[PDB]
This record gives C-alpha cells, structure tokens and sequence, in this order.
DNA sequence: GCGATCACGTT
DNA sequence: GACGGACGCA
C-alpha cells in the first residue's frame, strides 16, 4: 500500500524519512537514478526521478541538514546526485554501514540482506529484482515502485533494531561519529576524481610493448617454437615437457608456472629469467597501463574511483575501477605508474602524507611492550632495531640479511601470516621459522602476551575488537582443523592491530577534512590507499600544508607512542617522495 | 555469456 | 595456510 506520486508533495517532505534513491548500476559514477522512494510519518511515496528532481521543493529537502533521512549505501546515491548537480544532506542512519560494523562477514549486499538480520523478511533482493549479468535490467515501473517502497519501508523499520544492537555493542559512536562522516567525504573524493596524464600512460604502454616484443622473441628462439606465452598450460608443455626442466610444484589441472617455481628453474635454462621478465611486463602493460587507461573517464580525464567502505573484515577501505591500491609499491617499474596521477588544475600540486609503521606502532600501544615501545620513542629504525635484539649484536653489526630476516618477521605481524608464510618468505624451514619467531618473542615479551591473550579473548568472547570499538567475530577460533583454527587464530592476533590502524587513518580523513574548511584552504583529499592519504592543493598552499596536514594526522588519536607521518608534495603523485 | 582456473599485485 | 587480467563449453 503506497502512493505512486505524480508530484511532489508538502507530506513527503517530513523531518524524517526513510530514503531510497535508486541506481542500478554498479558503478554509480554519472549513472541514471531509475526511481525514488520516500517513506515518513504521513505515508509511503514512489517518484519519478525526472519529476522529483526537477523540483525545486524536494532538491531544497534533499539539501536540508535538519531534514533527517535513513538510507542504505547513502554514497551511492549522493555521487550519483552529485553528477546531477544535486547536494544530498542529512543523512543520519545507513543501515549498510549498520549491518557492516554489527558484523562484517554477512557480506551485506542490500537491504533484504540487512533485513533478514532482524528476521524482516518482506523486502526482495536487488538481485531477485534486476536479475543478474547479461539479464540485468530494470523492470517496469510497477514492480520496480513496490521494490523501492518494499526496501524504504525495511529501512524505516530497522532503523531502531540496528541502532540497539549498535549502541549494545558500543559502536553507536562508530557509527554516526566516524562511518557516516567518512562516507560523505568519500563521495566528495570519489566525484573529485584524480587527473590522469593519459599521454603518459600511453608512452610507458609504447615502451613496455617495445620491451615486451624483444622478449617474446628471445623466449621463441630460445623454445624453438612460437606459443602464447600468457597460457600457463602451453608454457608448462613448452618447460616441462619440451625442455624437460623438472617438475617442482604441481597444480590441480598440470604444473604450476608460478614465479616462486620459475626463480627455482632459472640456473637450469636461459628461457626463464625471459619468461619471468615477459610476466613482470606483461602484468605493467595489461593491468596497470591499459587497465587505468580504461577507466579514465575522457569527460573529465580523470579516474573516479568507487570505494567500497563495507566489504574488509579489517575495517580498511577498498576501492575499484580504478583499485589503486593496488599498483604496486616497489619503485623498479611498478611505482613508477603514480607519475600518471597529476594535478586536477593548473599550478596545483600533489601533497602525500603517510604514516610510518602505523601498525606496529599500534602494536606497541596495544600490547604495552616495553621494548617495542622504548624502540619508538627513540624514534629507531624499527627492523634494524628488531634484528640487533634478536641477534643479539650492536647496530654496526647488523648485516644487510639480518635486517631483512627481521623486517620480514615484522612484515608476517603486520600482514598475519603464519610461521609456514614466514619460512616461505624467508625460504627456510619451517623449524627455523618457528625458531626465529621464539627469539623475537624472547625480545618482545608483551608482544607474546597480547598474542596469547587476544586469542584467548576471542574463544572466551567470540570476537575481537579495534581501538575505535569495531568488531570481528571469529567462530573458527576452536575449530578442529588446524588450517582453519589457525588462520582464526591469525586474524584474532591481526584484526586489532590493522583494523585500529584503520580507525585511526579514518579518524584523520574526518579531521583534516574538517581542518581545511576550517582554514579555508581549497586543498582536497583525493585518495586514501595503504596508509597514506593523498591530497592535491594550489601550490600556494603547500608550505601550510606543510605544518597542517602532519600535524593533523599525529594528532588523530593519542598513544603510548608517538604516531609519525611522513610527507612530500610534487608534480606528481610518483614525485611526492 | 558463464564457470573453472591460473597468475600476480595488494591485504 | 580474500580482494581485484587472461580455456571449454554452450
Ligand atoms: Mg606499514
């Protein structure tokens, strides 16, 4: 039962609604909203886009902070509304940041996911709705009038549920204080977008198929026969049959030509090193040069990326199309790809600022490790310092390897992995790792105890939790098989620290954005990707930024150490280094 | 077009 | 020990 409007109307303009404004599209970036819904104290309304956003009354009640709406996935509508031309304001309850900080392992897709939370079942799935892939379409106007009223009354009905449950949990803060924030600063970064210097990417894909070329070539010659190099199966018959060289690692279907196997034949034939470098130039060119060249808009020459604040069990952003995090970090030739990420304006610059060892400074704090917290205090080379304890030698006796075997101790503690990941990225035993891991606990001795008593926390309470109250249930921290126990047990140890960390860079986006209004700079946050935050400004606002934008991110929240920040700004977002 | 795999960046 | 470009079927 609801009203199909053909206008709008002074009852759907209460002081609290709940709101669906629709877009079917994955990627909402200047897509088409197809309906709009509206549900409040006087009734329930479906709109026709083309009507309620042409009017002058419903564009001021969108706008209007003290207008109060409830919605699912808020952002998603708002840069929609945003490339209309739109401000969509007042948003005071998401129930998909809801359902992902009451759990984040639900997957929580739309709302008759969350819905079925709350055992509400009266709400149909998007993907019931608009079918899937090549299927997808939006149906006619009456079924898709009663999904769009179906998921605004859901909203309107667990909006209290979700909020109990959230204040139960302490996140209520979580929520309202730092999620939603984040949320519309997000939207502002994503319809800002990122200036790509496309006629630079295409120059490094002119020199990479040059490069590449050549190397096919020489891998031709040298397998006496021509194959396609990027199919796993002929390269096996080429190496492994053709050649003979031995069979090291198999995989389900053949053998496995991983460049972990690759790096074990190289000394046998000269083939490998080249089918090694064809692989590192091949994954530049198709996925990171040609893959950002199809995603830059050419409207606005820029990439507007989609982040995804609901889908980590970490609480750390995600982001697609494109995913930027993801370029890789060491310089060789992988780095090298941020020099296509340029100013928005004429004689605006990029300013970056990442913390340093964020997690392992968290880890310090959390822990109460005297050891880890003196190193930071001192300001020490944390993996010089980590091998001169474990070792047992003075700083001038640290070898090149022996930091290195104790910077990747401290990689597997950031990243969670296990005693056997650690032997494998050391390319040693496993009793060997384990071993190593004993000495570093023989030096950090609270480290030891926050490990043994996090993973008892998670078995006694069900879940573990970050420095900002998120939560993360781990049901496999008693299961009896080892693999899976392990891995919970992993995560119980890891959540806390990458997930605090994750707050607290959340907690910075939210000050510095509210810092440079403040101050009334036209700096913008553009991107956030690993620890950093990236930002670009007049370049006559450099040298504030300079002071501010440190200062800021230190300042986020208050440890038993010092958070540092590194900072540079440059042309480029390679040459902010 | 869709599902199953394999590989390689990130986490 | 999840998240995001490159063989058969049908
Ligand atoms: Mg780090």
């Amino acid at each position: 039962a609801f009203t199909l409007a053909d206008r709008v109307t002074e009852e759907m303009l209460a002081d609290k609604a709940a709101l669906v404004v629709e877009v079917v599209e994955e990627n909402y970036h200047d897509a088409p909203i197809v309906g709009i819904a509206v549900v409040n104290e006087h009734g329930r309304f479906f709109l026709r886009p083309e009507t309620a956003l042409a009017d002058p009354q419903f564009v001021a009640w969108l706008g209007d902070e003290t207008k109060k709406k409830s919605m699912f996935d808020s952002k998603r509508a708002a840069v929609a509304l945003k490339w209309k031309g739109i401000e969509l304001c007042g948003v005071s309850f998401d129930l998909l940041l809801a359902a992902y900080l009451l759990d984040p392992a639900q997957g929580v897709d739309d709302v008759a996911a969350a819905a079925k939370m709350k055992q509400y079942e009266a709400v149909r799935p998007d993907e019931a709705v608009y079918g899937k892939g090549a299927k997808r379409a939006v149906p006619d106007e009456p079924v898709l009038a009663e999904h769009l009223v179906r998921k605004a009354a859901a909203i309107w009905a667990l909006e209290r549920p979700f909020l109990d449950e959230l204040r139960r949990n302490e996140q209520d803060r979580l929520l309202v204080e730092l999620e939603q924030p984040l949320s519309s600063i997000l939207a502002e970064m994503e319809f800002a977008g990122v200036k790509v210097d496309t006629k630079r990417l295409e120059q490094m894909g002119e020199e990479l198929a040059e490069q590449l070329r050549t190397v096919e070539q020489r891998i031709y010659e040298l397998a006496g026969q021509e194959f396609n190099i990027n199919s796993p199966k002929q390269l096996g018959v080429i190496l492994f049959e053709k050649l003979q060289l031995p069979v090291l690692k198999k995989t389900k279907t053949g053998y496995s030509t991983s460049a972990d196997v690759l790096e074990k034949l190289a000394p046998y034939h000269e083939i490998v090193e080249n089918i090694l470098h064809y692989r590192q130039l091949g994954k530049l060119q198709s996925t990171y040069i040609e893959g950002l060249l199809k995603v830059v808009r050419p409207d606005t020459k820029k990439v507007h990326t989609i982040f995804n604040q609901a889908l980590t069990q970490t609480g750390r952003l995600s982001s697609t199309e494109p995913n930027l995090q993801n370029i890789p970090i060491r310089l060789e030739e992988g780095r090298k790809i941020r020099q296509a990420f340029v100013p928005s304006e004429s004689d605006w610059l990029i300013f970056a600022a990442d913390y340093s060892q964020i997690e392992l400074r968290v880890l310090a704090h959390i822990a109460e490790d005297d050891n880890l917290m003196e190193a930071f205090r001192r300001d020490l080379d944390i993996h010089t310092k980590t091998a001169m304890d474990i070792f047992q030698v003075s700083e001038d006796e640290v070898t090149p390897n022996m930091r290195r075997q104790a910077k990747a101790v401290n990689f597997g503690i950031v990243y969670g992995i296990s005693d056997y990941g650690l032997a494998q990225n050391l390319n040693i035993s496993r009793k060997e790792a384990a071993e190593f891991i004993e000495r570093y606990f023989e030096s950090f001795p609270g480290v030891k105890r926050y490990m043994e008593n996090i993973v008892q926390e998670a078995k006694q309470k069900g879940y573990v939790t970050t420095l900002l109250h998120r939560r993360r249930y781990l049901p496999d921290i008693t299961s009896r098989n080892f693999n899976v126990r392990s891995f919970a047990e992993r995560m119980a140890m890891n959540t806390p620290i990458q997930g605090s960390a994750a707050d607290i860079i959340k907690k910075a986006m939210i000050d510095l954005n509210a810092r440079l209004k403040e101050e009334r700079l036209q700096a913008r946050l553009l991107l956030q990707v690993h620890d950093e935050l990236i930002l670009e400004a007049p370049k006559e606002e450099m040298e504030r930024l300079c002071r501010l934008v440190p200062e800021v991110m230190e300042q986020a929240v208050t440890l038993r150490v010092p958070l540092k920040v590194d900072y540079h700004y440059g042309s480029t977002w390679y040459d902010a280094k």
